[PDB]
């Protein structure tokens, strides 16, 4: 809507006060004029009909419990804008501003946040598997990612593709957790899964395999189920990832890690420049290594880490 751009205050999901940018026009809505064409946070108000209102608020005040999820994913839309705009000089997700819209309170009780080609979606939780989703910046992140990949590679849903496309947004999930500097790991949903249980998480890039991911490509899963394992054999990627940025041994191969900043900037030129929608993982070997090649130099300490990262994880 049309109004005076402000800013307000509340609390997200984990209780922290934080200040958010709103639009004033007789009600302050969750309209963020400063970043793009805007970003625009709904209420879907538990029903699964979308985008649902905008959000409107009375006093731009906002410390309800009901408006905890809406400050999160107004909020971490915005830091996720701010990432890719300041590191990767990308406006928004289709590279020219386009409007991020998400919508809180969707359904009753759901477990689960996805991208849906138009908007972001975000569910409650059950209180016991998962409480808003929106309260974890790499949630948040990973959702806007698969924007980012929608109108880049287009990376398919399915079989390698699909992991390819759900590794990506795991690994800029976390790059944009440690942008933020919020308690950063290599750990995937920490924040907002089983919040009766303290330690654990939903995925690991770091250690796949202590939630059952396969971090070897001897490893990984070729049943049907899961659209191919898109979110299982991701693990093999996330774990490649993980070396290239840290490094370490894995599998009695040695990995020199090369920092975070570095391994952002070689998968998103891959992403950008080299994937396409039916690439598999020996492609996007490829693709990692020419990126680091046109980067850093086909003889430099980048791109022989890539190969070793690869070869780790079992991926020629
Ligand atoms: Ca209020
Ligand atoms: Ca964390
Ligand atoms: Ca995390
Ligand atoms: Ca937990
Ligand atoms: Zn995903």
């Amino acid at each position: 809507i049309t109004g005076t751009s402000t800013v307000g205050v509340g609390r997200g999901v984990l209780g922290d006060q934080k200040n958010i940018n709103t639009t004033y026009s007789t009600y302050y809505y969750l309209q963020d004029n400063t970043r793009g064409n805007g970003i625009f946070t709904y209420d879907a108000k538990y029903r699964t009909t979308l985008p649902g209102s905008l959000w409107a608020d009375a006093d731009n005040q906002f410390f309800a419990s009901y408006d905890a999820p809406a400050v999160d994913a107004h909020y971490y839309a915005g830091v996720t804008y701010d990432y890719y705009k300041n590191v990767h000089n990308r406006l928004s997700y289709d590279g020219n501003n386009a409007a991020i819209r998400s919508s809180v309170h969707y359904s009753q009780g759901y477990n689960n946040a996805f991208w849906n080609g138009s908007q972001m979606v975000y569910g409650d939780g059950d209180g016991q598997t998962f409480i808003p989703l929106s309260g974890g910046i790499d949630v948040v992140a990973h959702e806007l990612t698969h924007a980012v990949t929608d109108y880049t590679a287009g990376l398919i849903y399915q079989n390698e593709s699909g992991a390819i496309n759900e590794a990506i947004s795991d690994i800029f999930g976390t790059l944009v957790e440690f942008y933020a500097n919020k308690n950063p790991d290599w750990e995937i949903g920490e924040d907002v899964y089983t919040p009766g249980i303290s330690g654990d998480s939903l995925r690991s890039m770091s250690d796949p395999a202590k939630y059952g991911d396969p971090d070897h490509y001897s490893k990984r899963y070729t049943g049907t189920q899961d659209n191919g394992g898109v979110h299982i054999n991701s693990g093999i990627i996330n774990k490649a990832a993980y070396l290239i940025s840290q490094g370490g041994t894995h599998y009695g191969v040695s990995v020199v890690g090369i920092g975070r900043d570095k391994l952002g900037k070689i998968f998103y030129r891959a992403l950008t420049q080299y994937l396409t929608p039916t690439s598999n993982f020996s492609q996007l070997r490829a693709a990692a290594v020419q990126s680091a090649t046109d980067l850093y130099g086909s003889t430099s300490q980048e791109v022989a880490s890539v190969k070793q990262a690869f070869d780790a994880v079992g991926v020629k």
